[PDB]
């Protein structure tokens, strides 16, 4: 009954509505945002008929779940092909939301590489992945279907982060690179170029792998 | 009991909990409706968390109880935006648009006496877009089965609220037409604007239905 109206909410807040304590609205300080897109879907989708494209979502999904819940992330939502993974938000864990999040962005990168359309299996699916480091405040909304939510600009600067990235790449801000780059062994390349969405004078990186 | 299908349509969920099976399904005519707060960034960045909360509660309460009186589906809810489609799961004739216009009257009615509980000398500014056209559908998610939407005039629905002005309805031209062969809706053509999609083309305001 209860375990089936908590199926959105993290497994923290979940037991603490369960045991009857109130979920109060918090600010935290630093949390990562990671949001993904697939490029070319409205075209790969405007060419099937309807049962291929859901099994294709279908089989999307199953595959980046059985990634997606190997770390310490969580999956705010899921709409169309877009996917929004938060780290560090509902219990605080210090600095590694980064590099769970950096690490989680690279193995879904790798399993992008083996997952197969299955009406037109010689073609390889695109990612386009960004990531964004910053505070934001969040807290349960709605009462008929609880639902975790988050309010800050750094979700649109991730957002952004994410459109103007480039396909099969992941493109970090200024702020996370200075986190990824202080825990040390990660590879980041200097994207050579400052983007034009909201400013002029911002630098973004292209993370490469891990040592 | 009521809660093990409480996302999916009626129709849907009955059709599940008997013990069938659906199939994606192509529709010839559905009606989008896509509407959003403007200016919420800007004043949810001067709130407490508490505050934000408590207004995204209060929104969706006063949001949820308008939806109910029409024949529509609620497909998806982020932050303050809303995607509210009809005609989709059990096709009615040509009485998508007419239910969607008068919802989208009746929601321009009822933010006007919407109170901020931190701030009572001040309302909501709303922006709403309806469109019209072929789309497809189907049940996606194992585990948590959602109903979802592919097809060309979803983004055209959207555009056509992005490209609106606060606190007044904008229509394209493929609805227009229908709601003009109804009889009874005031229209005013707002000019040949230029859609990010195509380009010069004519779209329309709702300014109410003569009763
Ligand atoms: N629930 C929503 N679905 C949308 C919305 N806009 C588009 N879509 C649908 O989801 C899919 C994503 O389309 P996008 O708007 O992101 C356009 P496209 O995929 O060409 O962009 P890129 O992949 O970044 O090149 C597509 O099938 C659309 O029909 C929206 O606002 N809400
Ligand atoms: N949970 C989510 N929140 C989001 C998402 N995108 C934006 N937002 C939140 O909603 C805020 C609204 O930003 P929008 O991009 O919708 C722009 P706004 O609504 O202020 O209208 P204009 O400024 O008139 O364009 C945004 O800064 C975030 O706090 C998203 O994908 N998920
Ligand atoms: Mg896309
Ligand atoms: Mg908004």
């Amino acid at each position: 009954a209860e375990a089936l109206l908590y199926q959105i909410l993290p497994h923290s807040v979940a037991e603490q509505l369960k045991r009857g304590e109130t979920v109060q609205a918090e600010a935290f300080d630093s949390v990562t945002i990671y949001f993904s897109d697939i490029v070319g879907f409205t075209a790969l989708s405007a060419e099937s008929t309807p049962m291929q494209v859901v099994t294709l979502l279908n089989d999307l999904y199953t595959c980046f779940d059985a990634v997606i819940d190997n770390f310490d992330v969580y999956k705010v939502e899921t709409i169309g092909d877009a996917y929004m993974v938060v780290s560090g938000l509902p219990v605080r864990n210090g600095r590694l939301h980064a590099c769970e999040v950096a690490r989680m962005a690279l193995a879904l990168l790798d399993a992008v590489r083996s997952f197969r359309i299955r009406h037109r299996p010689q073609e390889q699916l695109r990612l386009r992945i960004g990531i964004h480091t910053g505070p934001v405040c969040a807290g349960v909304v709605g009462l008929k279907m609880p639902r975790y939510c988050l309010f800050g600009d750094t979700v649109n600067t991730a957002s952004r982060m994410e459109s103007n990235g480039e396909a099969l790449k992941i493109h970090l801000s200024s702020e996370t690179k200075a986190v990824l780059e202080e825990f040390g062994g990660f590879e980041l390349e200097l994207r050579g170029d400052v983007e034009m969405k909201g400013k002029g004078k911002v630098r973004t990186y292209w993370l490469l792998g891990e040592r």
